[PDB]
């Protein structure tokens, strides 16, 4: 009566709409979106439509109430990124974006009139937008930007001046959400929109993680911006940390999807491919493999259900969404690597999969916080002293 | 609103039983067993009355519904161990045996006539006992032991002849379970009293490891047993193994609280302790060290209370147990170190309690099945292939 | 007095020659090899040149004595290796075959004609040779190679029919050290001329490991090779066994020139990034990863160093290699990713270089007996039991 | 023609002279020491004869050159160390204090008066004596010492107050060798004899790490020290700074033989015992285990070889030892534990003897600088910046 899995009977905690969105959406990832990434990934390829796709299912900013949004639940918003990254990190990340970084902020720091504007055409996916904190010289610490908004008494605006680089959908993206600090000293998020004069979005070269995601760099020449482009709803540094906080949700989800992909696909090689006159499955060394592997995505997934329901009863706190970040993205490493030995040579190809999914959690380990730095988050919650600098 | 304490709020998924329950033993506990355990450890000395004191309580078989037990939940078993061995894993692994290895598998194996003459005095703590499997030469293969029961059709009897190790609390035990392998082949249970002829116990020197509880031999010179004290509910190697994961759930849980108990020793001393001018705790070195600590415990606690669930629900599986038995012990042996390692020299001091964790935490993770054996469940139940031989 | 560049002082333990050859070889690979190394591994690129080059250096075939060959020590060798890598994995493994598969079993098993016509071809880099063993049925078990060479009693020749995958060189190759199983029953090895009717070699698409390597197949439908070229040296399973050694050596020390380039880029990175206003070398979370990686490549320098002064008096047995290269090949890979995790973002661009080694090593721990079966090679050696299968 | 128990050769790199005093030594540790650990250690008693005994053998300081000490190299003294941890740390710690720490210093920054008048009875080994530096509030940090020494203009001497603790041979020593903090600013070394008045050395109870080995304190009440009993040699941190290393020195070699007597005693019981028909060395999972412990230990060996060479050469630094003393204690704590886990639940019984290895290495890695310190070290020497505080 074991099911290697589903250990735990996740499913028994799952509610008839959060199962059927799942098993719906994996129906799209499975057809639509696995046969066309093995050259996505290969020739650094976003096909812009996936998110159009995503768009009919209304899978974008799937908790959002109202603006055309699902308003879902949590627990079905880390379902959807498991499923998504199952396929590949540079999608999920895409769908991130969108979801938890420029729709979800809109939504809580802007006006009526910007979400009425903006939401709707989010949603339906005929809007790609991305989120520019990061800077070339700014990145675990945001309190070093150098982004500067300056204002226009004149004619009610600001003018900016930065760059933002290393940007996820920044290179096709229509909205850009940028962070800038201004005078007042407080740091505010301003709506760019493609065309503004001053704005370009040049392409990074030379990914060998996400290459079938699209990333780019945000180079503001004195962009103009009207006043009512700003979001009125965040005037600190908690605009980008509130929303990164919904971001690192889903996170804690997807990469759980990135293992299982890897688990059974070293599962099964296990069992297929044969040396020494058996199937490799029958050595030790082996199962202890399967065994560890197993072990730690069990752990995450039942973890990542509880935060679902906390959150949704508004009891999730910032340093909960960091542990599980940060353990999830750990582990879901060494499952790769791990996945990659045991296919031997063949493990060195795309054509197995195994390898993409070791490079793109290389990238999901470092951004929306660092391991070390989530670290340290955890520790002055725990300790209460800071360690982050001297 | 974060507390490290509790990061995912384990306390809402409690009932109010389970959360008095607790509470009510974490008294006994601190009261009771706390305040003995420093010289009891360092003089190896196992107070028997501690049973005693159990039985009052009820804590004795407290799942077994009638014969004068609780009948209260797996979780709260789960917690009732784990406030146990928050002070010590002797301790909790006398309550252990007691529980689920005399009493469960009576209660389970056993005719009425034997549930009633003996559920009762175990629960009040009245009778000590013990469970016989291992022997000098059958470890983690039980299918090789030697202990043999020969059959006397004439006075209605069994013959045993054979040796078992390691057995814990035999040395002051009234009620012996032992497993003997028969005639017919199949192994079977059977209860053995103090004072029978030919039946010694002799204790074991030199534990550098569970100390405060006592383990002894069981020499068997022909004891003859009456046919009424035959288990007759389990014919095979499955009596032990049914109780053995009932025994396993316990040890999951257990092993958590003294992984919190080595968390907070070592959050509060890099509180307390200075060098360098300030509060160790001010570290990036220490700091991590206490969220990865926290982390494999939280992560642990919330799949125990899963599958505590599970249990009642008798959609527990063995492997499921030896997923979180195999896990736990291994995790709660690294925080174990770490903690020894954090108080310096200090450490090494019985006096600090840290090292007296680390060190009886490496019996339990060897007994009740290896780290590795555990490991090889799990993958004979991942791909279908055995592999603990050739 | 302490040199974080060399901690104990290896270099006087060089000898003037072995001293001058690295030095040498350090300039041609840095003036000729990096410049073109960010596109040849973006690109899939082998720039068949660079055999050619390195033939007017005279580093194919060093060790070699006559035939052309430099006939330096094993240490030089070591040494050259190891300054190839700090370049890129798969220009070593180009500079491996040719020298320790392709070269060396010519000239140990060779017949002096064959040595005569051949050698000199290969030390001056005009003949580029690969080593093809591996099979697609047949990886960490050999004798399980499907090869078949067939006697022509009336034309003195053999007819070989079979693949092999994943072989080095194979699609830029002219000469092809082609190992099969004769009807004897003891496998031999064939040499194979490209032209020859019925050789094919394919080339392997998708590779994320060893990319500026050229990679390819070994198809053989019925290639008729004459008894001349027959290797009259080798009369089983030895022939590969003997030479794979000396490849292994090698790899011993390569990996550490990766390793080492891998920490000398995240020192400087660490000194020269900075964020929260200070150098990121200045957290202790940052200095004890350095402190790793240092210590793990100290260590395994003057192992090589020792095992290179056996090498040269016959005193260096099979498992010596197989413990050095598989403790290296694993720390290597470590230090990579932790490379890679330290220049964060950056550090997924190939521009950085880290992304490639720690892609590059990824085949290196895999290629030339798998990290687990050096572990089984050592256990066999030091308990005598083998533990390969049942 | 593989050694499983010398892999590299070493033995082929000493002088016949430090094998024989290798061998000699060995036998004296066999004969003498083995058949009174097991006892000693389960009662905490520390065979003050223990020291005569070397005394007798001249291994008492023996790189020093004349005043009756041997004028032995670096490497043989390594070598001794090997022998004696391959007993017991807790003996090879007593050695220790007594040759590095005790006269080394003595010897080094001693009036020629002091050297005559100590140095030969403690190479007798007529008296012990020990090193206090730590204090109860000053461990890693020892810029923060309390202990003062106040200067009698009158009667030409110093009056010291302060507290040592965790003192080695403190409470059955007759010269002790005290640093204290004076007026000036800069801390000197103090000589203090049994039975000055105001000198008391309690000894503390309850380790469970080092107990064949004695330890206590040195409390001074307004101990009065001669002018002639300072030692004026050393006018700062640099005199237990200089000692100190010499230690670590002994150290990187002892922890060496402790891993090397896990390792044989892992090994033959993996032979001797069989679990499932066969003997446990037949199963994958321990001969991996095996094969890492033999792994590390040769690094170890030919670094530490190394080491010795160029300490002799006057050209080994601190940070070349701290890099060895930080490595190879962390490795040899592994081992031992990984050794107790194979032995199973005999793996708990002090009567083999692993389970006192395991617990001896915890402090070990915890004195003469943490493990985490020698890392801060090596990362101020590899950065140039230093990380031991804000
Ligand atoms: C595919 C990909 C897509 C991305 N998409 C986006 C996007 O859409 N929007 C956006 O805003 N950003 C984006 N980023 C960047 C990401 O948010 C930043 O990489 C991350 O916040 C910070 O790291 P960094 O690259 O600046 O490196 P750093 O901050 O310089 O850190 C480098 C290393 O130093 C360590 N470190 C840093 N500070 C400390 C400290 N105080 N103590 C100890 N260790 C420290 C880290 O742990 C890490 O190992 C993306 C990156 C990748 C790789
Ligand atoms: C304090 C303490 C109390 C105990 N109390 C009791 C009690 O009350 N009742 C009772 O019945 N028993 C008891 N035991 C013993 C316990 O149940 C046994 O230790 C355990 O089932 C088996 O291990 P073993 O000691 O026989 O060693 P082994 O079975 O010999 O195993 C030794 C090592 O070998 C490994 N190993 C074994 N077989 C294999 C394989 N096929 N493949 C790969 N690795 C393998 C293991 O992982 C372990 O590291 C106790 C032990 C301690 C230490
Ligand atoms: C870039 C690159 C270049 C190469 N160039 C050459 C070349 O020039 N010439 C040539 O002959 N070959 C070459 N090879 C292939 C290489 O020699 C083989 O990959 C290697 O010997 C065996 O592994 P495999 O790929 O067949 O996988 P497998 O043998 O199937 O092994 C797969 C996994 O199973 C494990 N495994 C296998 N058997 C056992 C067992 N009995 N017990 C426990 N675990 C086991 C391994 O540890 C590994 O993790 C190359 C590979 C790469 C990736
Ligand atoms: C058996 C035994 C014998 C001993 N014998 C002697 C003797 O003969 N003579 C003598 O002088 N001393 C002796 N000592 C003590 C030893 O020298 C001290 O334990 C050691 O120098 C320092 O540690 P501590 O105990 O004070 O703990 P601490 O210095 O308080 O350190 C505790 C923990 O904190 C960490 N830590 C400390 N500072 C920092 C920092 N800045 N950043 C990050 N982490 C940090 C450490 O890594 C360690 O894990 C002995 C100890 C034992 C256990
Ligand atoms: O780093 C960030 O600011 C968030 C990235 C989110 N994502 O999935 O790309
Ligand atoms: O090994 C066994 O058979 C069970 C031990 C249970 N316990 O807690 O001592
Ligand atoms: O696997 C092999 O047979 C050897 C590979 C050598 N190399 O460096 O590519
Ligand atoms: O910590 C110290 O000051 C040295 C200890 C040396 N030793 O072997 O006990």
């Amino acid at each position: 009566e074991f099911d290697w899995q589903d250990p735990l009977v996740l499913e028994e905690q799952l509610t008839t709409d959060e199962i059927l969105i799942r098993d719906t959406f994996r129906t799209y990832c499975q057809e639509r979106l696995m046969p066309r990434i093995l050259l996505a990934n290969r020739n650094e390829v976003f096909h812009r439509e996936i998110i159009s796709e995503m768009g009919e299912l209304g899978v974008l900013g799937p908790t959002i109430k109202g603006y055309g949004c699902a308003g879902v639940s949590s627990v079905a918003y880390g379902l959807l990124a498991r499923e998504l990254e199952r396929v590949d990190s540079g999608y999920r990340s895409a769908m991130s974006v969108q979801s938890s970084l420029v729709m979800h902020p809109i939504y809580a720091y802007g006006s009526e009139e910007q979400r009425q504007k903006y939401l709707p055409q989010l949603a339906k996916g005929e809007l790609l937008g991305c989120f520019g904190l990061t800077e070339p010289n700014s990145g675990s610490d945001p309190s070093s930007m150098e982004t500067r908004a300056h204002y226009n008494s004149s004619n009610k605006s600001y003018t900016l001046n930065g760059t933002k680089t290393w940007i996820t959908n920044s290179p096709m993206a229509d909205l850009f959400v940028v962070w800038a600090r201004c005078e007042d000293g407080c740091i505010r998020g301003f709506l760019l929109e493609k065309g503004m004069r001053g704005l370009s979005a040049p392409r990074i070269q030379g990914k060998f993680s996400l290459r079938a995601s699209a990333t780019g760099m945000i180079i503001m020449d004195g962009v103009e911006v009207p006043e009512e482009n700003v979001l009125p709803g965040a005037s600190s540094l908690g605009g980008p940390f509130g929303c990164l906080n919904n971001a690192r949700y889903g996170i804690a989800w997807g990469v759980l999807g990135a293992s299982e992909f890897c688990l059974h696909t070293a599962r099964q090689y296990a069992l297929d491919r044969m040396q020494f006159g058996v199937p490799l499955a029958r050595n030790q060394l082996i199962q202890k493999k399967l065994a560890d592997m197993l072990t730690e995505i069990t752990l995450g997934l039942h973890a990542c259900l509880q935060l679902g329901r906390l959150k949704d009863q508004d009891k999730a706190a910032p340093e909960m969404v960091s542990l599980l970040k940060r353990n999830n993205c750990g582990k879901a490493l060494d499952i790769a690597r791990q996945a990659r030995d045991m296919l031997g040579g063949n493990g060195i190809s795309d054509e197995y999969h195994v390898i993409r999914h070791a490079m793109n959690l290389e990238a999901v380990n470092t951004y929306d916080g660092t391991h070390d730095i989530h670290a340290l988050i955890l520790g002055r919650a725990i300790t209460g002293i800071q360690a982050f600098t001297a």
